[PDB]
């Protein structure tokens, strides 16, 4: 059971969200959190802490490299003892489609990223090329 | 100018696009097509080319390889004669910072789409190797 957070700028979250709904309908212990305007970076931490406090293996998916979801989630990823908090930046409808179809294939959060990274670098294609 | 394309599943556009305001701020020449619950093929296609009538150069960013989003712009892309249209899948906001970002560099999206493409992949980063 790997929890998946998504954490981005605006409501892309519940956009990404709505686009996996409508592909593959509702998927347990998958949660957005929407960094809008008007909260700080502590709102996020909070958030996040919240989403954690009962999970072991988590996949937190980020927008951006360097952003405040990203900076928040890994300064917390290493806070936890016994949690496994994987952090992923470049997020894209590939990356969450991979985690969501492919996670119920291990238990553990550390054997799923490396599936959910290629798959994110694989759905990034120029239509010219072929 | 370079007019920047979204295409797609569910309010996905709509998400990303609301990063880009919160980060950059209201861009020209960006619009998002929101391929939601109860559209057809046809209406991505028609809205596309309601989007592309008065352009020359244009870059579509759509969500997935081999999806609506992607398959009706790439179909698109190689019915007009003298307008240059670049398809890319993969979307992050990765992609989606650069193309704006870099536009006003380039006189071609031919000459944009390379490195956005690079840094659509350097923007997928797992935090364990920092």
């Amino acid at each position: 059971m790997i929890k998946i957070i998504i954490v981005a700028h605006g409501n892309f979250p519940d956009g990404i969200l709505s686009s996996l709904e409508l592909i593959a309908g509702h998927q347990e212990y998958v949660v957005g959190i929407n960094f809008i305007a008007g909260m700080s970076s502590n709102d996020v931490r909070v958030a996040l802490q919240r989403e954690v406090i009962d999970f072991k293996e988590i996949l937190v998916l980020t927008d951006l490299l360097g952003g405040t979801p990203f900076n928040v989630s890994s300064a917390l990823s290493v806070e936890y003892t016994d949690k496994k908090i994987k952090v992923l930046s470049g997020l894209n409808l590939s990356m969450l489609m991979e985690a969501v179809l492919s996670r119920t294939m291990f238990e553990h959060v550390d054997d799923l990223v490396d599936k959910v990274i290629t798959s994110s670098h694989e759905g990034i294609v120029d239509f010219s090329t072929c």
